RNA sequence: GUUGUCGGCCAUACUAAGGUGAAAACACCGGAUCCCAUUCGAACUCCGAAGUUAAGCGCCUUAAGGCUGGGUUAGUACUAAGGUGGGGGACCGCUUGGGAAGUCCCAGUGUCGAUAGCCU
């Protein structure tokens, strides 16, 4: 249990994803030179498990392995404004148990971390897919007009109301719970 | 720079068609009385010195074949350890380690000697 700063105060409303910077260098490592300096963005909860996501990345796009190379840094990126909402998209490739998929992916919240958490139990979910399955191609904040899903254009307007239709009776505290109680609830 | 003699490694030395050839050697070359030799002096043996680089041989030539070394191939195939991983299964994949080979590329193409010499 170790919280990212930009995480919510109740652990409950999110995963546990942040976003990385990893970058190392081919292991020779000769003083004076100009390094070439392997760098990339992977999403993972753990600097461990960054680590982990970025040389798998690398070896598979790349002819280096661990013994081959060093880790110069681990930096966890954080995103700008807590305060708005945002359409995000993401590019993913994962595995499903005839084939590989490369998916786009859109959703609406306040993080890049929340977009991912959120496409994480999606894919899980409607898709049955594995975490550690999951690539993550490309993702970009979206600009109005390059916003191209159903689900994420549903919410743009101004006028929205949902009436609150049922209220699933949940007191406030444990210290109000009673099994059976003396009249019945209501919904609105 | 070049030669014979005996060589270690045994193609980067082999194969094919060519150019070239100072000197000295090596050879091709001349001849069968003698030791030796065969169906045959071809060869093997012996004795030589009229010719000759034409052979052998040195050195090089080929968008040459081969061989040698790297590149791609490819972190692919295969593989070590773990898995109350997925899949009806065949099988696939997650974590931590090793990691190849042919097509196609590019380069190389004999090296190390002891001994006596040629180039005054
Ligand atoms: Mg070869
Ligand atoms: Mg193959």
């Amino acid at each position: 249990v170790r919280k990212a700063a930009q995480e919510p105060k109740d652990d409950t409303l999110q995963m546990k994803v942040r976003q990385y910077v990893v970058s190392a260098a081919r292991l020779p490592i000769e003083q004076g030179t100009k390094p070439e300096i392997l760098q990339m963005r992977v999403f993972a909860r753990d600097e461990v498990h960054a680590k982990t996501k970025f040389w798998y990345n690398m070896r598979k796009l790349n002819k280096i392995k661990r013994s081959q190379g060093r880790i110069l840094s681990v930096n966890e990126i954080y995103e700008k404004s807590l305060n708005t909402v945002k359409t995000y998209g993401i590019v993913l490739k994962y595995q499903s148990r005839t084939a590989i998929h490369n998916m786009y992916k859109e959703y609406r919240d306040v993080s890049l971390n929340g977009a991912v958490s959120q496409l994480i139990q999606d894919m899980a979910g409607n898709h049955r897919a594995q975490p550690d399955t999951i690539q993550i191609i490309r993702t970009a904040t979206l600009e109005p007009k390059d916003i191209k899903r159903p689900a994420t254009l549903a919410m743009r307007n101004a006028a929205l109301k949902f009436p609150i239709v049922k209220t699933i009776h949940r007191p406030s505290e444990k210290k109000y719970r009673t099994v059976y109680k003396a009249t019945r609830p209501t919904t609105f």
